[PDB]
């Protein structure tokens, strides 16, 4: 509403050139070697050295803010060096965003090279519980009272008044890129860069966050849109260092022979029931099928027709592989992102003979023995466990951002 009314710059991909649609006609020159629109429509990649995008605006303590998504690759966020990725200081005054040792910080320097800044530790020390190589929304607001805030995914992460600091004068130009000499491994993505001529409020910022994330598109581990025909290592949120493996005619979550990694286990490709374009986006409420690659052949993951016990009232079925591919209802699932400002994961559902949900825990998936196992199962009355993390599933895809 009155949010879009204040956009003075808005980098979006139209034909096949990144341009300004704010309506203020800013000059946007993109380096021929820059990959635009590969993950999300209005994203671009800061890859090679001296690879940049130049923005020349038009003439036009104050009210205004900036937003944009950013995704930094493990190696680049691993480095010790400070990388000024977004520069807007022509002489010695202005603003510029930069990243240095797993942190992202917003700097504001006056005409006498003095500054002020808000910083954020997007990497919980590279903990799988952090944002390394994961799309996270940023937002910087500045108002007249001198207060300037830094929000992440719509949450205030830092307040601060522009105190000890002389005069600052913005610059008609803005440069994206890492002029320093980098390597492949060192890469980051940015999408939906926007600038408002007004201090956005917490309540406004979340709205922008809610329409840019794309609720109906299922996301993979990195926050990228999930895709059909793409290989993914599926992990349940409670057992991050376990993988889905067949075992004895019954899928179970097995201990990772080496945690230090991430890409371990039996890769699972997702197929479309209503069959459509090969690597197209998987949407909320879409019928899918799950093929697993194990023993030089593909298998269709299905719901065990017999409960885990010797039913139509609170039953737990195991998961089996099915030699015969094809559109078999018993193998039809659904995935719906979970609303979580901190992690990208989904809930899988099945409605074959009854409405089941997938979650993982300790069971005795076998009738033969008193054998224990951490296995994935389908319940029938998930109204209860609809909020348990044992129902959250993450999809790890080989990502250029995370190399090992």
């Amino acid at each position: 509403n009155s949010i879009n009314d204040s956009k003075i710059l808005s980098l979006q991909n139209k034909k096949n050139a990144l341009v300004d649609t704010s309506g203020y006609n800013a000059e946007v020159r993109v380096g021929d070697n820059v990959q635009l629109n590969t993950i999300y429509t209005n994203d671009f990649k800061l890859s090679s050295s001296g690879d940049k995008i130049i923005v020349n605006l038009n003439n036009n303590y104050e009210n205004s803010s900036v937003s944009f998504w950013i995704k930094i690759s493990k190696d680049l966020t691993n480095s010790h060096n400070e990388y000024t990725i977004i520069n807007s200081i022509e002489q010695n005054s202005g603003w510029k965003l930069c990243i240095r040792n797993g942190n992202i910080e917003w700097i504001l320097q006056d005409v006498n090279r003095k500054y002020k800044s808000l910083i954020f530790d997007y990497s919980e020390s590279l903990s799988h519980t952090g944002y390394t190589n994961k799309w996270f929304f940023v937002t910087i607001t500045n108002n007249i009272m001198g207060y300037m805030k830094l929000y992440i995914n719509g949450e205030l992460k830092q307040s601060q008044k522009i105190e000890d600091l002389d005069e600052v004068k913005l610059d008609k130009t803005i440069v994206f890129g890492i002029d320093e000499n980098i390597d492949e491994n060192q890469m980051l993505w940015i999408r939906d860069f926007n600038i408002f001529s007004k201090e956005l409020s917490n309540e406004d910022i979340n709205i922008v966050y809610e329409g840019q994330i794309l609720r109906n598109v299922i996301k993979d581990y990195w926050g990228n849109p999930l895709k059909f025909d793409t290989e993914y290592y599926i992990i349940n949120d409670n057992y991050i260092d376990r993988y889905i493996a067949p075992e004895s005619n019954v899928l179970v979550l097995v201990q990772y022979p080496d945690r230090s990694k991430l890409y371990t286990g039996n890769p699972i490709t997702i197929k479309s029931v209503s069959d459509k374009n090969p690597y197209s986006r998987i949407l909320n409420g879409d019928n899918i099928i799950l093929h697993m690659l194990y023993n030089s052949r593909k298998y269709m993951i299905i719901r065990d027709t017999d409960t885990i016990y010797a039913c139509s009232q609170n039953c737990v079925y195991a998961l089996k592989l099915q030699s015969n591919l094809g559109n078999y209802g018993i193998g039809i699932f659904s995935i719906k992102n979970i609303v979580s400002k901190n992690k990208y994961c989904s809930q899988i559902f099945s409605s074959f003979r009854e409405n089941t949900m997938l979650l993982a825990d300790i069971y005795k998936p076998w009738r033969a023995s008193f054998k224990n196992a951490y296995t994935p199962v389908a319940v029938t009355n998930y109204e209860t466990k609809l909020l348990s993390t044992s129902s959250f599933w993450k999809f790890i895809s080989r990502d250029p951002g995370w190399v090992e």
